[PDB]
């Protein structure tokens, strides 16, 4: 199932991250429910707003929040929820919300997927357009749901990134 | 796998539905398959007719018909196939087929997904024109396939949905 | 061509609104040129929001913005961009901008087009997660353009969006 | 503007039509308006259905129905509202109405737009599925619309639909 | 699971083909992973091409180049990725590529799921458009690919490819 | 009508492209009739291969081949048919066809639309994958279409593709 799926080839520079929502989808909120394996809705999203990139996370990791690492993958079409996608990380958007820090990684697809995304080695090499956007997303997003917020702190770089998913990798490991 | 998900967090109120079939989409009928746990294509329909919401079913439950309680949930949005929607049962449609009485809930996404359906407690609250599309697709969807018939009855109310859902709940347990 | 519609069958209460971007779509805002009546991109927008309902014009109307009365229609499936859609005002949000305030009107389909919006007869009576939704969209989908804002003031019945629909008409008569 | 676009460049065997409504769309019946050229919204439809192929018209006829020659164009993929496409009429499936008797042609795309359609010759050569699809529409698609109603008829041949093009095409020449 | 799937009811005739990539869709060449069952992206195609029908595989199958049977399934309306189709063979494209020998088949919805393609019995009756369309882009999807590469060697009989599912089931039953 | 849209605010760095085909469409060859201003059915192709940008012309100009110039222009999402879009044009993909020269230019959104393209100065700064793909488009699209064909020869820079759009704006004008 897609409980099985492995974190990584050769983690934290090639990893899996098992999508739940498509790019310029409709506003619904999907999530993998931990136990089935399927993929549940968690919100009708209240306002007009869409997720940026694909989103979803990697398998076998554990990051202080409770769940595995949050990860947007670029593409150059839409993925399917539930398939999963081979990719490298580039930047991590740090962020809080009413529970706590939390993060939200960028990695690329893989370049055995497609040489699309070979240049984009580091945070500084993201159109800033898209950083803008994904910023922006996350900032405005739970702007009408009460319980839920989020203030955006600021974007790490790619070193930054492959480190969070080293320690949830090995908390989740050891658990 | 889908085969796991329960029926409901808090049977007949709070329940789930895999969704087989979304909103607005093409007229090809899929089914989950009960050993594997996969979407298998049932028809591909002869007639120009859609159907109305989405639709699925209560995993864990057993009707007189032999199968799952079937369900049509509207949402704001088209769901996935494959996907679970927590959500409260507020009415059901009656019908004879070629095997017997069927019936058809309708429950409306659960109050934590979004507030949009919380102001529809029972069957009056449902619009007079979704009602009378639902019926108007069960009633004429299968005119071109031999074999399979539908003669639509007529509307009852939550109680008697709620009734249907633990009905076939305890069948299902006792079976 | 579209230059030459009607504003209305009955104005204020029965109008007619071009559409220039329909609901549920990609986040281009397209524009009608007043020379050629010709559909223009005018902005491919920086955030990830997408408008709540499909927004166009009532034609032979002009503001005190320079521009035709823009509206706001809700409908149950997406509109083409350059159609026509015969509607009736229900209410009106108003706003300030980087050039002063505006206004953006909601109508709803007119009953001979479908009996489904017939109860929305004034403000209140639309959905309270849709007005809010609207109001969102408009405070910061201009959050990533420098040189544009908007600030939502607050919403306004359906004889104030009317009041706007007969002074604009009449000042375009008077042009 | 479409208002300007020729009936055909050989009546009645190469024919053009005027698309108002695509395959396998939204049930949203766009309706040319004879004045201004622009498409309007006629209908939101109620019935759970959509038109099994794309619909339009035949521009410079008219009917004794007092509209230009209505025509179902099956493609491979659907078409624009509002383009042009040449097309080989092939049947013609009759009806009356709330109005009295209507007639809905069949063409397919022309020769020199692919050679997909050369083998449909007449009406016979037509996939039985897709004609009782489209009568079970037409019988069917109004069944919730109070006023309008329609009876099918049924089917005859490719030099019944040129007859109805050929005196439609003379009656609007001598209108 | 998907991994759980019959090849078929009775094959070599009736048998069922999982889906990976749908007809129609964007050039995301999907697979679906031996060990987990989950459908991973394989390619993000550098090619302006798209898979001319839908594309997966019969489970319980094991061809000579160590995967199981490629099938190509035409269908109305696209498939689901992950979702299985019972299908009946007509006919097989045999090609070389970088490894060796491969073949494509093409298999029809089975008559209980639709009578539409009961005409086509065997390879003659698949349409020439279809069958050059599908030719064509075997030959070239791969274009772009450093490393991988296909000529198109062609067509065979409906007994051509039940042959390929027979050897190939028993290969991997005594695997 | 799209009759009457300038070639440009400020040619040749500033022009307008009049859209015929969507980027991502299904495989329709559009074109706006000279006469009506219609988009009319050019062509159902028979490849499976879809235009890798929007595609369309700029008006009021006039290439040695009669027809105006041919402009492929990238947008983060697919534009309308019939819609104008304000771009800047980056460099020329020179190619033979069965007619003689042809020039597919390349032109990216105006900086007033977004800044997304402004790092697109000229033709080696469009993505390498990007002109492969647009080049393999053309040189295969054609494939199965008798009497029709395209060698694709190489591509040139903005100053080039600056030349094209002036001498043939110029030729219309001398008409
Ligand atoms: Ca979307
Ligand atoms: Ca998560
Ligand atoms: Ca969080
Ligand atoms: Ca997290
Ligand atoms: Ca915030
Ligand atoms: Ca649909
Ligand atoms: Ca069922
Ligand atoms: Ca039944
Ligand atoms: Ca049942
Ligand atoms: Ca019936
Ligand atoms: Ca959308
Ligand atoms: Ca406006
Ligand atoms: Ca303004
Ligand atoms: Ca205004
Ligand atoms: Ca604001
Ligand atoms: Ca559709
Ligand atoms: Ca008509
Ligand atoms: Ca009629
Ligand atoms: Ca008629
Ligand atoms: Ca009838
Ligand atoms: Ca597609
Ligand atoms: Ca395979
Ligand atoms: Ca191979
Ligand atoms: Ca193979
Ligand atoms: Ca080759
Ligand atoms: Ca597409
Ligand atoms: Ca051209
Ligand atoms: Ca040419
Ligand atoms: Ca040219
Ligand atoms: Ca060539
Ligand atoms: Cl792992
Ligand atoms: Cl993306
Ligand atoms: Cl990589
Ligand atoms: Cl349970
Ligand atoms: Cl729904
Ligand atoms: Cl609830
Ligand atoms: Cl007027
Ligand atoms: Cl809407
Ligand atoms: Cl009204
Ligand atoms: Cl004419
Ligand atoms: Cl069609
Ligand atoms: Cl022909
Ligand atoms: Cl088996
Ligand atoms: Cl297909
Ligand atoms: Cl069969
Ligand atoms: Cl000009
Ligand atoms: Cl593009
Ligand atoms: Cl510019
Ligand atoms: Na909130
Ligand atoms: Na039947
Ligand atoms: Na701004
Ligand atoms: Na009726
Ligand atoms: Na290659
Ligand atoms: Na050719």
């Amino acid at each position: 199932s897609l409980l099985n799926v492995p974190a990584g080839k050769d983690l934290p520079e090639d990893i899996y991250v098992v999508i739940e929502i498509p790019a310029n989808a409709d506003p619904i909120k999907y999530e993998i429910d931990k136990e089935s394996g399927a993929l549940f809705v968690d919100r009708f999203m209240s306002t007009a707003m869409f997720y940026p990139c694909n989103y979803g996370y990697i398998n076998h990791t554990l990051s202080l929040d409770g769940d595995p690492v949050d990860v947007l993958v670029p593409t150059p079409y839409p993925l399917q929820p539930g398939s999963v996608t081979r990719c490298r990380p580039v930047g991590v958007l740090k962020m809080t919300d009413e529970a706590g820090e939390d993060a939200k990684l960028v990695a690329v697809p893989h370049s055995k997927l497609s040489k699309e995304y070979d240049h984009i080695k580091d945070v500084n090499d993201l159109p800033e357009l898209l950083k803008a956007q994904i910023a922006h997303f996350f900032e405005h997003y739970k702007d009408l749901e009460k319980g839920k917020w989020v203030k955006v702190e600021g974007w790490e770089n790619a070193e930054a990134a492959k480190a969070e998913i080293v320690a949830s990798f090995e908390r989740a490991k050891n658990k």
